[PDB]
Order: structure tokens, then sequence, then C-alpha cells
């Protein structure tokens, strides 16, 4: 819309208090002029067509139940914009600057959220499985990395090229999740992941098989539920990253960490420079360690940790 630009403020999902930026015409809608091409979040009123309403309200506050899950969508795509061109240098999701638009209240009690290669999109959980999910920081900046993805890689979402896909928006979400420093982890979706469960979450990347995933590629699924395993097999890559940047000894392989800045400029000149539609495993290997030689040395210790790491999950 057209509009003079503002600041409302408002709670998200956790109860947190925050302020958004908005835009003043007749109402205050969720659009951030100040990132971009706009920020704009949309309310989709428990229906699926996409992408509903430009999210409405008369007084610039957000402190409605009902507000909460639009707050914390329109922040955290605001955080994930920060992280993206502070970091990276990359300006939006298509590096020109495109406008991010994300839906919530997304159908009735719908336990997930996506990118659709257009927008983002968040249900609001069952109130058991879930709360709404873009209460969670690393969920909103996994969903805004596969914009990022389909920009440059352009992973299939299937098999390993999908699993790839799966970790790299674990990787990029955890290390906003980092960034913004609100009590970071290598875990994905604990903020919003079963109420009344304590210490839970969807994934783990520094231990993919307390939820059931594989650690290393001699376990790897190999059947075709889930597009060929992208959320399971995602654990092999997201245990490697978590030991580029933590370290660690994993199946006898020591791994010496590096952090998590480097682990970020690695991953994300892999993605940007060398990685390709059909990228397995292998190819990752090989694209994550020419990233590292270009970036540090072909003798570096940065180049050997991810040797390493790779090693240590069985990814030649
Ligand atoms: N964004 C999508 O289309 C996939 C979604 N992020 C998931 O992991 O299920
Ligand atoms: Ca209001
Ligand atoms: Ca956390
Ligand atoms: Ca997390
Ligand atoms: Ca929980
Ligand atoms: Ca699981
Ligand atoms: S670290
Ligand atoms: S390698
Ligand atoms: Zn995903």
């Amino acid at each position: 819309i057209t509009g003079t630009s503002t600041v409302g403020v408002g709670r998200g999902v956790l109860g947190d208090q925050k302020n958004i930026n908005t835009t003043y015409s007749t109402y205050y809608y969720l659009q951030d002029n100040t990132r971009g091409d706009g920020i704009f979040t949309y309310d989709a009123k428990y229906r699926t067509t996409l992408p509903g309403s430009l999210w409405a309200d008369a007084d610039n506050q957000f402190f409605a139940s009902y507000d909460a899950p639009a707050v914390d969508a329109h922040y955290y795509a605001g955080v994930t914009y920060d992280y993206y061109k502070n970091v990276h240098n990359r300006l939006s999701y298509d590096g020109n600057n495109a406008a991010i638009r994300s839906s919530v209240h997304y159908s009735q009690g719908y336990n997930n959220a996506f990118w659709n290669g257009s927008e983002m999109v968040y249900g609001d959980g069952d109130g058991q499985t879930f709360i709404p999910l873009s209460g969670g920081i690393d969920v909103v900046a996994h969903e805004l990395t596969h914009a990022v993805t389909d920009y440059t890689a352009g992973l299939i979402y299937q098999n390993e090229s999908g699993a790839i896909n799966e970790a790299i928006s674990d990787i990029f979400g955890t290390l906003v999740e980092f960034y913004a420093n609100k009590n970071p982890d290598w875990e994905i979706g604990e903020d919003v992941y079963t109420p009344g469960i304590s210490g839970d979450s969807l994934r783990s990347m520094s231990d993919p098989a307390k939820y059931g995933d594989p650690d290393h590629y001699s376990k790897r699924y190999t059947g075709t539920q889930d597009n060929g395993g992208v959320h399971i097999n995602s654990g092999i890559i997201n245990k490697a990253a978590y030991l580029i940047s933590q370290g660690g000894t994993h199946y006898g392989v020591s791994v010496v960490g590096i952090g998590r800045d480097k682990l970020g400029k690695i991953f994300y000149r892999a993605l940007t420079q060398y990685l390709t539609p059909t990228s397995n495993f292998s190819q990752l290997r090989a694209a994550a360690v020419q990233s590292a030689t270009d970036l540090y040395g072909s003798t570096s210790q940065e180049v050997a940790s991810v040797k390493q790491a790779f090693d240590a999950v069985g990814v030649k």
C-alpha cells in the first residue's frame, strides 16, 4: 500500500513485547518499508487461499492473541533480512531486494510452515504438537532460506539434493537464531514444538539421532517417504555443519571447530557458487572444501576441518 512508515508495538507468540515496522493509510498495515522493497505480512483467516489480506490494524497496537503470529512472522522476517544483508551482503532472498511476503493463520490446526516458491506460509499448530510456527525464529529463517536456495543452487526437493536443501535451511535458520542471540541452540523449532514438554524440538543438529535421524551416511534412509527422506537424511549434513562449527569427535573422527561465522561463510559460498539442482552429498563435500579453499587456502585449518567433518559422517 502507499502510505507513511510508522512503528507499532505488540506481543509475539511467546509473550515478548517488540516493535514492528508498519505503514499507515486508513489502517496500520504490517508493511515494513525499511528493508528492501518491503516486508508484508498477511492474514489467511484460517483458510488456505493465499496470500489473504494484508494485515490491517486500527490502532498500531498488536497485543491480541490473534495478532501474535503476525507480529512474529513480520519481525523475524526483518531479522532474517538483516542477517543476510549484514553477514552475507545479500539483499533479500533473490539478491535484488525482492519483497518478502508471509501469511499467518493458514488453515486450522496446521502443524507446519513453508516457502511455496513465492511466499512464506505459517500454520497455527494444533496446540499440542505446535503453537503458531512463526514464534520460532529458526523456523522463520529456515523458510526464508528455502527462498534463498530457490534463487541460487535450486536444489531439487527429493533424495540427497533435497536433504541438502533442508540442511541448508536448518543451518541458516540456526545461524540467524545465533545472530539474534535469542536463547540460541543447535535444535530446530524448540520454541514452538510441544507446549508443555520442555527440551524437545523437531530436529537436532548436534545429535540428529535424538529424534531418529541419521548422523552418518551408512544410516541414510533409502525409502520413498518424505520425498526420499529430505528431513531425515538432512541429519547427516546438519551433523557435519555442527562439527565444522563446534568441533568434536564422532565415530572416532576428531574435528577441529572453526566457529559459526566461518561455517556460514563456507556454506553460503557453496550454496551460491558451487551447488546445483542435482548436487548429492559427495558433491556438497566438494563444494564446501572448494569454498573453504577459496576463502582460506588449500592448506588451511578451515579446509582440514571441513574434510574431517565430512569424513566423520561418512561422506567422501
Ligand atoms: N518450505 C517448504 O516447502 C518445506 C518446509 N520448510 C518443510 O521443511 O516441510
Ligand atoms: Ca490493534
Ligand atoms: Ca533457541
Ligand atoms: Ca533453535
Ligand atoms: Ca516442547
Ligand atoms: Ca523425527
Ligand atoms: S564456537
Ligand atoms: S575432499
Ligand atoms: Zn524446510
